DNA sequence: CCGACCACGCATCAGC
DNA sequence: GCTGATGCGA
DNA sequence: GTCGG
């Protein structure tokens, strides 16, 4: 917000490079850019000052000082203003549709709402459940409606085996007063790194929540991830609930801290401490967190009791989810 | 100045 | 089947 | 796009 205008003309351009130009590296840099901007605490009045900051080159900086200068950004003016890009970005916007496909159906001569639904026929199971709930996921969760939902989930959980232990991570766990989705941690004693006691483990969680009627739709399923879709039951006559989308991820429980921490993010707050920890000689995954060998090779992997102690090792003050982003 | 740039589960496809 | 890579969303 | 080997 202080520094919004800049971080949104970044974020902009980091989709058009993902979505448009396939190019991850040029969306994380600009993410990268917009993530330390947004994190500057003074309220930036050139691309000189904002280039000291890491992730800001000279590119970056002329574009700041260009809107900085004009209210605007002429390359961000075309792209908006071409109609093939404008409808491969939208395209991705559709759960289970990539850079790579919405090109293709741009390509194929598919590019409005309407085209898409015309030729479900093109679309595989996921891309058809991302076009029936297209609208219902564009819109953002109320944390009121995460309470009732990780209530909801907690509950059922507990009513299949109360060994388990459910989390609701992401953006909640980070005190978002709305969130894109919901991710939820898994475990149970039964599943460690040591040894799985249980067969279906994620199964009966998922077919549970099914039955009750709350998770509605499978994107896809293994025997550790879960990404769906679920709806708050609706009372009589009231409009019902946007549907939304739902992951839920079962982690081994002695591993549940790398994993909680993981899935609590942000998605960049990640990237930033597993870089950060590369430089101090580990590598860390929702798993575990491990020091590297010369050759490259992790050695076995450390104790944790806590995120803490994994932001220790990398030598980081302790932040509450509330501080990750 | 060229090249690397977090980490991975699930679906699928090419080569075998 | 398997490995390795693409694609997708974390 | 950056920045580091
Ligand atoms: N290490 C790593 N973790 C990721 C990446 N993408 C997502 N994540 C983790 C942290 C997230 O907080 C969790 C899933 O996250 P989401 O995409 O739902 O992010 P989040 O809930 O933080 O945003 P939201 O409010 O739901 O739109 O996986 C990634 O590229 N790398
Ligand atoms: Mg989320
Ligand atoms: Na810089
Ligand atoms: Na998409
Ligand atoms: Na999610």
């Amino acid at each position: 917000t202080l520094n919004g205008g800049i971080t949104d003309m970044l974020t902009e351009l980091a989709n058009f490079e993902k979505n448009v130009s396939q190019a991850i590296h040029k969306y994380n840099a600009y993410r990268k850019a917009a993530s330390v901007i947004a994190k500057y605490p003074h309220k930036i009045k050139s691309g000189a000052e904002a280039k000291k900051l890491p992730g800001v080159g000279t590119k970056i900086a002329e574009k700041i000082d260009e809107f900085l200068a004009t209210g605007k950004l002429r390359k961000l003016e075309k792209i908006r203003q071409d109609d093939t890009s404008s409808s491969i970005n939208f395209l991705t916007r559709v759960s289970g549709i990539g850079p790579s496909a919405a090109r293709k159906f741009v390509d194929e001569g598919i590019k409005t709402l309407e085209d898409l639904r015309k030729n479900e026929d093109k679309l595989n199971h996921h891309q058809r459940i991302g076009l029936k709930y297209f609208g219902d996921f564009e819109k953002r969760i109320p944390r009121e409606e995460m309470l009732q939902m990780q209530d909801i989930v907690l509950n059922e959980v507990k009513k299949v085996d109360s060994e388990y232990i459910a989390t609701v991570c992401g953006s909640f766990r980070r005190g978002a007063e709305s969130s894109g989705d919901m991710d939820v941690l898994l475990t149970h004693p039964s599943f460690t790194s040591e040894s799985t006691k249980q067969p279906k483990l994620l199964h009966q969680v998922v077919e549970q929540l099914q039955k009750v009627h709350f998770i509605t739709d499978t994107l896809s399923k293994g025997e550790t991830k879960f990404m769906g879709v679920c709806q708050l039951p609706s009372k009589n006559d009231e409009k019902e609930y946007p549907h939304r989308r739902i992951d839920i991820r079962l982690i081994p429980k002695d591993q549940y801290y790398c994993g909680v921490l993981y899935f609590t993010g942000s998605d960049i707050f990640n990237k930033n401490m597993r870089a950060h920890a590369l430089e101090k000689g580990f590598t860390i995954n929702e798993y575990t967190i491990r020091p590297l060998g010369v050759t490259g090779v992790a050695g076995e992997p450390l104790p944790v009791d806590s995120e803490k102690d994994i932001f220790d090792y990398i030598q980081w003050k302790y932040r509450e989810p509330k501080d990750r982003s």
